[PDB]
């Protein structure tokens, strides 16, 4: 029997965050609002709580959860060995980065981090998510908001989907500003990995980690559509692919709207945060639209285009390269 409560993403009313803050103590499930993506959470040193996050994503074990902190202090209760990267973490955080650093054990138990001895640590730049934390007293364990396997929720309508009936309380802040997950960057190795490619753009990465690794995983072929996902990278197959997938719709850019039948405008090439903030609700608009494919234009694997390809690239089912 889920309440909706819509906050100003600034100044959310605090009274709406506490009510949210006292199921997080009761140990419940709550969906909230960050400046990347919709997070389905609970307090990070409460295992039974996690587990009902697994179970309401229908989701495996073996996937740990990232930990949500609002402070500097925070992170020295949680994580060891990161003193060498305080410079790096005071200029990304808050902010959509995730890293990756050795677990201090003590709190947060073993279903979190899928029984690992590292933990993913992310501090929000979202106010609301910011003033929930502080007010419950907790770190925050979230998955993106969405069942296991679907495109993540940017917005409330897409939570709606995938939980009314199912959690106590979703707070709205509306459609999240970047539409995609936190960059994860490992920082317990040898040399730094990014594990996921999000807001904190892989360039920027590159000129502060000359030595940072890319791994095949993320360049290569979670986040599908309930009909099949044609992805072209080479558009030049585009006249060909329309024809081999009869029953279609297309998700193309503002620039090239106007050559297609059914066709959804995630966004324009002049600005292409917007097709990073609109990528998800578009397959989610598209898997309505009732076509047998969902048919995607390839984008640039530069800026922020290069995070929208590795969430494409893992949903399609089939890639024309
Ligand atoms: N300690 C860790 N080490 C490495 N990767 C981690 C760690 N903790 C979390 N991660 C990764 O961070 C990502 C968090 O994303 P999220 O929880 O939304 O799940 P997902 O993989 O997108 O699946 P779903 O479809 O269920 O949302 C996962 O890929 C998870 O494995
Ligand atoms: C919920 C949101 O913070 C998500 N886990 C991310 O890393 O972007
Ligand atoms: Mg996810």
């Amino acid at each position: 029997s889920t309440r909706v409560l819509k906050v100003d993403p600034l100044f959310p009313d605090e009274k709406v965050l506490k009510e949210a803050a006292e199921l997080l103590r009761n140990g419940e499930v709550i969906i909230f609002p960050t400046e990347t993506v919709y997070g389905i959470g609970a307090d990070a040193y409460n295992e039974e709580a996690c587990k009902k996050i697994f179970k309401l994503k229908e989701r495996p074990a073996d996937n740990p959860l990232i930990v949500h902190i609002h402070s500097f202090k925070q992170l020295e209760e949680i994580a060891e060995g990161y003193e060498p990267h305080l410079d790096f973490l005071k200029k990304f955080w808050p902010g959509p980065l995730t890293v990756i650093f050795r677990k201090k054990s003590e709190k947060i138990p073993p279903v979190v981090t899928a029984d690992l001895p590292t933990v993913a640590v992310r501090m929000p730049a979202h106010p609301v998510a910011l003033k929930l934390i502080e007010l419950f007293g907790h770190p925050i364990a979230a998955p993106s908001a969405n069942i296991s396997g679907r495109p993540s929720a940017t917005n409330v309508k897409h939570v709606i989907e995938d939980f009314m009936g199912k959690v106590k309380l979703i707070i709205d802040a509306g459609d999240t500003p970047f539409g995609l997950e936190s960059t994860i960057v490992d920082l317990t190795k040898e040399k730094p990995v990014l594990l996921r490619p999000g807001p904190v753009e892989v360039e920027r990465l590159k000129e502060l980690f000359p030595e940072l690794v890319v791994p095949d995983f993320v360049r290569k072929g979670h986040y599908a559509p309930l009909k099949p996902l044609i992805l072209v990278e080479d558009l030049t197959k585009m006249e060909e692919v329309l024809k081999k997938y009869p029953d279609h719709v297309v998700i193309c850019v503002e620039e090239r709207k106007e050559l297609y039948d059914d066709r959804i405008v995630v966004g324009s090439l002049k600005n292409p945060y917007s097709i990073a903030q609109n990528i998800f609700s578009a397959l989610r608009e598209a898997e309505k639209m009732g076509k047998e494919y969902i048919i995607v234009e390839g984008f640039e694997e530069r800026g922020i285009l290069f995070a929208v390809m590795n969430r494409l690239r893992k949903a399609a089912t089939e890639i024309v390269r």
